[PDB]
């Protein structure tokens, strides 16, 4: 069998007040976790998360083959090239089973400035005509900033754990500039299932997204109550339980960047499952131009030998190297 992997379950309601020496506690708990297996659960987090699962299934079970031609991104659909990543990610019936809509910050609009630059990762985002998904872009927009609110919180807690004032990210994580995104991805159950669209692992495991590092800060990830992913460590690969209650919160590779690996990304994997289920991660991303000189927190003077890294050109570059990697999802 499969080891279960430690994943503690943290009540990360102190880091949205101003007991200090609370939040100080709860930092601690992220530093343990993010120092074992990189994973632990943000509980009594304050998101109606049965709703957002309602709302995104209804969006799910009745978009239409016409609305994700007309909604694709560029990978699917040639006649919109500005859009990379917001928009429809189709799946291929017979070959690709999964399925998702990518969102970027409300904010962008066509008079945003980095939408008139043109600046790469920013994109204006495309909705579905109100009519046939009635309150849905209302719905995720608001969604947008209440998982915003809960990610400056942790923000706010992982600067607490590695010494450093709260706002040391999060002052770099604004509304008007944020490139966090939201994926609403349907892995879906199908009867017969396509080989074509498992993959198998070195080890054997059926795979439906094979091992990487997330290309974030760091990711704070809600999904279905169906067991799934799979995080390495010095034991081998080991299951995470899921909780369909909490958020799944861990580092991406700009986070192992700026502590000197202090904090790892850890490496992670998705198993093949038939089963209907939901994975709605949102990516916390910094602004385009934000840099955070790097540091070692196992380090005396607290230097480290890396050299500063623009958020921007980090994701620009990331989101491409994990589609060569791992393939168009
Ligand atoms: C592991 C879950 C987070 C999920 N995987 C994922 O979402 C995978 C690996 S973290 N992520 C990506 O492909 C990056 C999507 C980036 C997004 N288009 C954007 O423009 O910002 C899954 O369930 O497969
Ligand atoms: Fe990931």
């Amino acid at each position: 069998s499969v080891s279960k992997a430690n994943v503690p379950k943290i009540d990360v309601s102190p880091l949205f007040g101003d007991d200090q020496a609370a939040k100080m506690r709860v930092a601690q708990q992220i530093d343990a976790a993010s120092r074992d297996t990189g994973f632990f659960y943000a509980v009594n987090h304050g998101i109606n998360v049965q709703r957002l699962s309602q709302k995104t299934k209804e969006f799910h079970m009745s978009i239409t083959p016409e609305e994700k031609w007309d909604l694709a991104i560029r990978a699917y659909n040639k006649e919109h090239q500005d859009q990379v990543r917001a928009g429809y990610y189709l799946s291929i019936p017979g070959k690709k089973a999964v399925e998702s809509f990518c969102y970027l910050n409300p904010n962008f609009t066509p008079d945003h400035p980095r939408i008139q630059a043109k600046t790469p990762t920013h994109e204006v985002n495309v909705w579905p005509d109100e009519t046939k998904h009635p309150g849905f872009q209302d719905f995720a927009e608001q969604y947008y900033w209440d998982v915003f609110g809960l990610s400056s919180a942790l923000l706010k807690g992982y600067a607490l754990a590695l010494g450093k004032e709260e706002n040391f990210f999060a002052r770099h994580f604004k509304p008007d500039d944020t490139l966090a995104s939201v994926v609403l991805i349907r892995y879906p159950y199908l009867d017969p299932y396509p080989e074509a669209a498992i993959k198998t692992a070195a080890d054997g495991t059926k795979l439906s997204f094979e091992w990487h590092e997330d290309v974030s800060l760091i990711t704070v990830l809600y999904q279905s109550n169906v067991q799934n992913l799979q995080v390495e460590t010095a034991a081998g690969y080991q299951d995470i339980e899921a909780d369909d209650t909490g958020y799944l919160i861990n580092c991406g590779s700009y986070m192992a960047h700026l502590t000197n690996n202090y904090y790892k990304a850890p490496i992670h994997r998705v198993k093949w499952v038939n089963a209907e289920r939901q994975s709605l991660p949102f990516f916390v991303n910094l602004g385009y131009d934000s840099v955070i000189d790097p540091f070692d927190p196992r380090e005396p003077n607290g230097k480290s030998d890396r050299e500063p890294l623009s958020y921007g050109d980090y994701l620009q570059n990331g989101l491409v190297s994990l589609i060569n990697k791992n393939g168009q999802t």
